[PDB]
Order: structure tokens, then C-alpha cells, then sequence
């Protein structure tokens, strides 16, 4: 029974193949056929093809030799090379157009999912061209997806020697029976077949994941579109700053480029963002997702001065200060996107762009109190219920558990009527105690949450809700302003207390304003639709932000 | 008596004055004089940019107020403006323009440095034009070096309003008489005279300074060259990254731009890169300042080939995978140095460009023991002495403050004979008991050092000489390669033991190799030349690493 695959490198989980551009090179300079396959593959064994793959020289030592090669095989074939021939621009091609095969990294995926332990097993070379860095982008990217990765020119053994594979047996910890293995050439295959290991000879995609489904028992092929790459907590960069003596705040930090910082809202964590995490590093931005004051590994202070928006603004503008960064896009969801919103009324020179999911921008009513403007809607009851020091504490850290589950539902999953929260005397008072799981969320992500909270609980959270009149005498100050540095607005359809019609007035004091709307989503925007929030946010990024 | 010293930005801290170039453009356009001066203070205290200056209305929102108030300005004066008049374009070049004025920032950092409270108060704007980041760059650099910024539009106040001036005694927490207030604006000067301030009217910066020594009786004008600005420990980013079950690696971040990560040698830290640090991120790029394996935050497991330069090399990609960094460029010392060679060596495609302080790169004899190679050369006789699990941890664990003390000294300072340790049977057994404090450090960064030892002590960073056949071995696979991404060799002359001779072959390997050397310099590089280090590694990293 298989409970390992083994994919290699060219051909497999990234195409076009390398190989086969000597191939298609040849027949566009109308060069005998087989030539430069033939100088590339020289000496066999012993050739400079084969020091290469086993790390003896780099792949710039290596050139020179490949062009010797070409000459020597042109001579005997009686033949002449073109005037501009040059084996680095070739390859420069070749590598740069190289991309991953999507449906076989899915494939490899899918079967780790299963409990396989997974392999990339490569020929490849030590890469130090002037544009060696987009090779090493695609490497990283692929890699985090495997248990093991397996280089050539790392191990100093290339296949098809015998000693490679009894090396990745040795590193899979498995029997050969136990192990499927892809490859796109036949000679590459034979050792592992010859050891007793599955084999299959990759041309094209779809039958080699026919081949591979049949094996292994699992569907690979036609399958539901996968959730976007999550985040493991403990194999993440984890930021600790001090804003000031008694508040420090936390983030996760992924990727190069500019600073993206994203802002969770109630009651949330940085892990909220944990499908957009690895997608936007992959766009290339360096995300900085925090624990906002109040939550996860931040410090929780018990005043509720301490939450108003003017200190929470000034406090991740000292955290930019301190990590040295001039700016940063700042991408807010629910409180976090009302804090998003006043850092780009406030501090624009910090701000190099804004996004919102969720949550609008509504001035503030300087002719009305905002204890009065809360009460005008009856969906922000739950606003009035979290007003009261202790009383929602005391609902929301009785069961941990039973809180997140309940919070965290799809707009088809809920139990929770935030409308006649006073009334009813709870969040929770018609919801049962022991919520079944949301199909948005996994047991263990459900712990995550749970044990986050476990440190400070709900005071510092709430707390966010306690700062009504001070955020509306300092929002009052802004009245006569409009943003209008980049911004996006991002609706959810089915947000039944962020209703994307409260957003309608916004382009009224930001004209510029971009726009994003997600059909049957809730409020909970990143882990209901983590794919379109990715799309979204990505497209606005390049555009935009870039 | 002065206690406080307060800077105004405009024509003070920063030159040429924004205010200024409305006479410059006047004069270049041949428009009346003061037309553009007028249009700017149109409508005085009810005008647009007292509105501006409030933060009542962004610069944006400004630009088309104050294009309307030079239209009624020419109408009045019955003259045309030309063709192309754009305010806009008239405030982005003057913005850019000014630039910070070193020697004024000179004197509020010596101020400062003796017990003195700064403060930077200025009418400034709420800055969202696509060309803001400048003006924040600007602001992030210069207000780090003083204990507050007072802006108008953030405190909705301006000067000369006799407020702001109430504002500023409330905030430094003093009595006017202790304050000295420094204005290019003699209007804006006289309300803090009239408190009873000392002020000084700033029209040529040495004249101004003149002023400031005499009032404050501290030398500021003819200084000797001050050092670079260091890292306080408290006030940095910290990062910390599993890279494997039982390792977690600590590094301090600072700055945006392409990522450096500087790697210290024996026995140090983080912080023996803390002049470089500020001055890297300043010059536009991320800094990642680590712990190395053993080091202060991170781990330090006992066993001898944890510290070979296969596993320490390996880890460091892990680190660069964790973080979503396809390269880094890398930079290192002593250990460091020999670190950042073998990533080069074996890791080209992560490696963005090399540089080495004092550790040259001599490929592995592969017809000598390395044992034999250590003994061949005297000065490497500590090396030998560090070989015996236990007996140097008993000497540089036995008083901390002796062993830094005796360690971090100037060239002409040292007491310490790494020839002879063995025979002499210790390497402070000539040193005295309380060795006194070398000019390069102060007895607080002592204090750090010693406080960081005090976790794990000196087992981990002793073991880092505990793998050298290990480290031959594994050298020896990249005995037929060439180093050819970008590298740069910076020689210590006065560094006894790695000698600037040692790295005279080192073109042989490394042909394309740029260099940097530092007269009167002894092996703590960073400390003992921080000018020089920083002025070499910012022109190597802009034209190499960029
Ligand atoms: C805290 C919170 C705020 C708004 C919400 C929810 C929860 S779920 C129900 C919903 O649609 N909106
Ligand atoms: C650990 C260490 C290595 C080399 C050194 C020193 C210290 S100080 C004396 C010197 O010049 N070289």
C-alpha cells in the first residue's frame, strides 16, 4: 500500500520542460536535429552536463563548457552555429518561461492532505546567473508544499544512479512498494521500477494524474477548486514591537516588497488572515499581519482609553516608526478597517494605500451623538450589549469553545440575531452549547482561536466598542477632509450588520475610490470567500499600490 | 538654567526652506515679487493655509485654494501667470528639495546626548499627494532623534497662536526659562519670547549655532566627528523563526528595501552591528541583524555538530523560507564571514550578493588535515585551545564583564596574545581582573553583552571551532567552483589574527571580487570603524546589491 509520492522537477510539477527547448532552439535556427541535446548530454558520466547536476561546478562554470560542446558536435555534423548564438540567452529563456504545472502541484497536494508523505526528487544545478533569483522564487514556492526536496547538486548523486534512490528511500523512511514516483523521462524511472516503486512516465498532465489516481485510490482529477495555501502558526516569522513602556504588539511577517499591514476586527487574531497570508507574499508584498492591541500576543491593558481610535492610529504609526518603514498599505477588516480608515484621514504620508472589507467609511454626525446614531439602526443592538464593562466579558469567555464556534458561521450556518441582543440579555441566549462546526472552519482553527484568547480574553477586544463619544470629538476633526490617497472598498452581500448599502455615500469624500463586491459571503469576508477576497486584493495591489 | 531645546523643521532642521522658493519661482518667472508670497498667507488666520496648517483640509485639497488665491493675486496686481503654472509641481520640487541639515541635527543629538529634552514643533500639513512618501522618509528620519514632534495639523494649533506654546511647556514638561527655541520665522519666535523662552533667530545655521553654544555652554560648533546613530535594544523590531523542532532563530528588522541579513562572529551578537543597523535601513535597505545558532534569543543546543557549517548553512535557508525571502544579501563577520562564503558557495540562488568583514575565503587543502592547517600558523593557536569541550566555557564563563572587557579593545588597546594560549594555558591569563573599558564601548553595551551570555553562555558559540573536519569535508565538494555572484572583501589592517595578507589569493576564486580596507583597524570591525564600515557597505551594496 503507497503512502509516498515522489515528483520530479522538469517536465512534472513545472513546465515547459527546460529539456525540449534545446529541441525547440534547434528547429527555429533550423540546426541539425538532436545538436544541442547531443552537447548537452556529452561525456555521459563524466561529461560537463553530469558535474554540473552533481554540484562540482556552478551553472556559470558550466556555459562555456555546454558552448565548447555545441562547437564540437556543429564541427562533426558539418555544420555552422548562427552569428548571435548564445547558450545563456537560451537558457536565460527557458528557465525565466518555466512555471509551475498547477493541476500536478494540486495532485501533490491532495495526496498530502491524505496523510502521503510527498518528495521532489530534481537533476538540477547550483545557480548563480546574474537572474538566478526567479528560479529561486519558483524553488520556494514549490518547496513549502513537500515534506522533502531532493537536489542532485546538493546530494552530489544524479539519477538514474542506483545510489540517489536508495537515498530517497533512506530520506522517505519507506519500503519501495510503499512509493509512487513521477518522472518525465524513461531512463530517470527505470531504478525506482527496477527497486519495486510505482512508476509513472509523465507526458502529458491529465493522464499522468489518470495514472496516479488509479494507483494511489484518491481523486486528484476533476476535483472541487481548492482553498488557497493557510498558515501553520509555528512555522511563521512572529514580529514583537513596544509601541510604548506598557503595550508591545505582535505580527506575523511574510514576503518581500512593498509593506502590506493587515488589520483584523472583532474578535479576532493576525490568523484571521491566514489564506491571505501566503497569497499576497506570493504577489509579491511583505505582509506584516498583527495582532491588534487587545488580542493574541499583543499587550491587553484594562483602561478603555486605551482602545479609542486616536491611540490605537498613534500606536501602529510609532510600529512603523520602529520596524522603519516610511509606509505601509493598511487592509482593515470590520475594526480593523474603521482603524484603516482613519490612518488615511490622519497620518496619509504613512499610509500608502487603504483597503476596507466590510466596513465603510461613514463620517461622523456632528449633530448627533453617537450613543443616538447607534441606537437609529437596530442591527448594531450588539454595539448597545458590548457597551456595559463585564457583561459581555462574562458571555464570551464562559465557553471559549462554544464562542468562536458560534461567531464563525457561513450566512447559511448562523445562530446569531444581532438585532434584540439587550432584549434577549445575550450573544448567545438562543444559540446551543455545543454549536456544530461551520464548514468555514476546521476544529483545530476553531483551538487556535481558543487558546489565543485564553491570555487576556474580552475586556481589551470590547474595549474597541467603548470609545464612542472620543472617537466621534476626534473624528469631528476630520470633517473637512476627503481621502484621497488609493483606496478600495470591499462589500460582502450577505453582511447583514456591515450591509454593503451603508457604503453608498462614500465616493462623496473619496472620489477616487476602487471597488470590490463578493456575492453570498458573511461577515466573516477572508475565511468565507478566501479566494475572490484574494483576487480582489491582489488585482487592486498591482494596480494600485504598486 | 536650559533643560529643553526645540527646533522648528522649515528653515531650521531641514534646508532649503519649502518658504523660499515662492520668492524663487517668482524671481525665475519674472511675476511681481511677493505675488506667490501674498497667495500663500491670503486671508491670514481665516485663510486656506491656516485651514491647511490645522489639518483641517489636506495639501491636496490646498493645491486649487491656493491656485485660486495667485489668480486673484495677479488680477489684482494686473499681471499674467504663465502658460504652465502649476502649483503642485512648484510644491513636489521644493519638497524634494529640502533636505535635512545635518549640522543643526548634530547639535540637538549632542544636546540631547547631555541630559537635554528636544522637541520639534512645526506648522506642517496632512501630506496625501502621490508624492508624499518623500516628505515621510524625511519626517521618520529626523524625528527619531528627538524626544517629541509637535505638528500644527495634528494638533489643530499653529504658531504664532500663543496655544501651541502653552502645548509645548505641557508636553516637555518645563518652565519657559529652561527652554531654548530655534525659528527661521521671527514672528513665530516672538510669542515664546514673550513667555520667557530663549530664542534664537535661525538665518545661517553656524551663526545660529553660535547662539546655541553660548546660551547652553555646550561645545556644538567644531566637534569631532560623531559616530553613527546605534540601536537601542528595547526600541527594535524583534523576529523570531523555528527552523527546526528544537532551533528558533532571533534577529532584530529594521528598514524596507532589498532584505541584508548581517551574520556576527565570535563571541557576539545582534548588536555588534548596532552602528550599521540604522545607517543600512536609512540607505534604503531591510536589515535583518541576527542571533546566530548558540547566540543570545537563539538556541543554543550543546552538541558539537549543531555548529557545523553544513547544518548552520541549511538552517539559514530554512530561515529565508520561513520568512518568504527567495535571497538576502548576505553579510558577515569573523564566523559570520566564513558563514557567508559557504552560503555563496553552496546556497547562489538565496544569496543576492556576498560580503565579508576580515574573514578572507581559502579553499579547503584537500591534501592537509585541518588540524595540521591550524597548527602551520600561530596566531590561529586559540583555535586550538577552543578544541576542548569545557576548558575555554570554564575561563569565559567565570566573570562575563572581564571576558568582554578584555575581548572588545582598539588595536592599541588589547592585552590579549593569540599566539602562545595553549602554553600560557588560558586566554586571559596575562590580562588583569578588572580590565579597564576600551574606547570603543561604554560599560551599558558592555552590560548587554554580559546580560545576553547569561542564557546559554559560551558552549554553543565555542562549538562553531569544534567542526573543522567536518567543515574540510563538506568544504571540499565545492573545491572545483568559483564564486561568481557579486562579493566584496573589506581588510582590517591592524586585525592580527585575520590578517589582511590571508585573502591575497582570494581573486583566484572570487574573479570578479570588489574591495574594501579600513586603516587602523583591529578585528571588531564594526565597532572599532562604524564610519568607515557603513560608508563601504552602502557604495558596495547601491552599485552591487541594488
Ligand atoms: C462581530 C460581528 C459583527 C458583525 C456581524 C457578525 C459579527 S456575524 C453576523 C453578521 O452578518 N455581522
Ligand atoms: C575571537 C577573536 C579572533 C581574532 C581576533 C580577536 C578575537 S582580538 C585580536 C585580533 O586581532 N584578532
Amino acid at each position: 500500500t503507497l503512502r509516498a509520492a515522489v515528483f520530479d522537477l522538469d517536465g512534472v510539477l513545472a513546465l515547459p520542460a527546460v529539456f525540449g527547448v534545446l529541441g525547440r532552439t534547434e528547429e527555429a535556427l533550423a540546426l541539425p536535429r538532436g545538436l544541442l541535446n547531443d552537447a548537452f548530454q556529452k561525456g555521459g558520466p563524466e561529461g560537463a552536463t553530469t558535474r554540473l547536476m552533481k554540484g562540482e561546478i556552478t551553472l556559470s562554470q558550466w556555459i562555456p563548457l555546454m558552448e565548447e560542446n555545441c562547437r564540437k558536435c556543429s564541427e562533426t555534423a558539418k555544420v555552422c552555429l548562427p552569428k548571435n548564438f548564445s547558450i545563456k540567452e537560451i537558457f536565460d529563456k527557458a528557465i525565466s518561461a518555466r512555471k509551475i504545472n498547477r493541476p500536478m502541484l494540486q495532485a501533490a497536494l491532495m495526496l498530502r492532505k491524505k496523510g502521503f508523505t510527498t518528495a521532489i526528487l530534481t537533476n538540477t544545478w547550483l545557480d548563480d546567473r546574474a537572474e538566478r533569483d526567479g528560479l529561486a522564487q519558483l524553488m520556494c514556492e514549490l518547496k513549502m508544499h513537500f515534506d522533502f526536496l531532493i537536489e542532485s547538486c546538493q546530494v552530489g548523486m544524479v539519477k538514474p544512479e542506483p545510489q540517489i534512490y536508495k537515498f530517497l528511500l533512506d530520506t522517505l523512511k519507506a519500503s519501495p512498494s510503499e512509493v509512487v514516483f513521477l518522472d518525465d523521462i524513461g531512463a530517470n524511472l527505470k531504478p525506482a521500477r527496477d527497486l519495486g516503486m510505482v512508476t509513472i512516465l509523465v507526458q502529458d498532465t491529465d493522464t499522468a494524474l489518470k495514472e496516479l489516481e488509479k494507483v494511489t485510490g484518491i481523486q486528484l482529477l476533476n476535483t472541487p477548486a481548492p482553498l488557497p495555501t493557510s498558515c501553520n502558526p509555528s512555522d511563521m516569522s512572529h514580529g514583537y514591537v513596544t509601541v510604548k513602556p506598557r503595550v508591545r504588539l505582535h505580527f506575523v511577517e511574510l514576503g518581500s516588497g512593498p509593506a502590506v499591514c493587515l488589520c483584523h476586527g472583532f474578535p479576532e487574531s493576525w490568523y484571521s488572515w491566514r489564506y491571505q497570508i501566503p497569497a499576497l507574499a506570493q504577489a509579491g508584498y511583505r505582509v506584516l499581519a498583527m495582532d491588534m492591541k487587545g488580542y493574541g500576543e499583543s499587550s491587553a491593558p484594562p483602561e478603555i482609553e486605551e482602545y479609542c481610535m486616536e491611540v490605537l492610529c498613534k500606536e501602529m504609526v510609532t510600529f512603523l516608526d520602529k520596524l522603519g518603514l516610511s509606509q505601509a498599505v493598511f487592509i482593515g477588516h470590520d475594526w480593523g478597517g474603521m482603524l484603516v480608515w482613519y490612518m488615511a484621514l490622519f497620518y496619509p504620508e504613512r499610509v500608502r494605500a487603504v483597503a476596507s472589507l466590510n466596513t465603510p467609511f461613514i463620517p461622523a454626525n456632528p449633530n448627533m451623538s453617537p450613543l443616538e446614531s447607534i441606537k437609529a439602526n437596530p442591527v448594531f443592538d450588539y454595539q448597545l450589549y458590548f457597551q456595559e464593562p463585564g457583561v459581555a466579558e462574562a458571555e464570551l469567555e464562559q465557553n471559549l469553545s462554544r464562542t468562536f464556534k458560534s461567531l464563525f458561521r457561513a450566512s447559511d450556518e448562523s445562530v446569531l440575531s444581532m438585532h434584540k441582543v439587550c432584549e434577549a440579555g445575550g450573544l448567545f441566549v438562543n444559540s446551543p452549547e455545543e454549536p456544530s462546526l461551520s464548514r468555514m472552519v476546521t476544529e483545530e482553527e476553531i483551538q487556535f482561536y481558543v487558546q489565543q484568547f485564553k491570555k487576556s480574553g474580552f475586556r481589551g477586544p470590547l474595549n474597541w466598542y467603548r470609545n464612542m463619544e472620543r472617537n466621534w470629538k476626534w473624528a469631528c476633526k476630520s470633517l473637512g477632509r476627503k481621502i484621497l490617497i488609493p483606496a478600495l472598498m470591499v462589500t460582502a452581500e450577505k453582511d447583514f450588520v456591515l450591509v454593503p448599502q451603508m457604503s453608498q455615500h462614500m465616493e462623496d469624500w473619496i472620489p477616487h475610490l476602487k471597488r470590490g463586491h463578493i456575492e453570498d459571503c458573511g461577515h466573516w469576508t477572508q475565511m468565507d470567500k478566501p479566494t475572490e477576497v484574494n483576487q480582489i486584493l491582489i488585482k487592486w495591489l498591482d494596480s494600485d499600490a504598486r
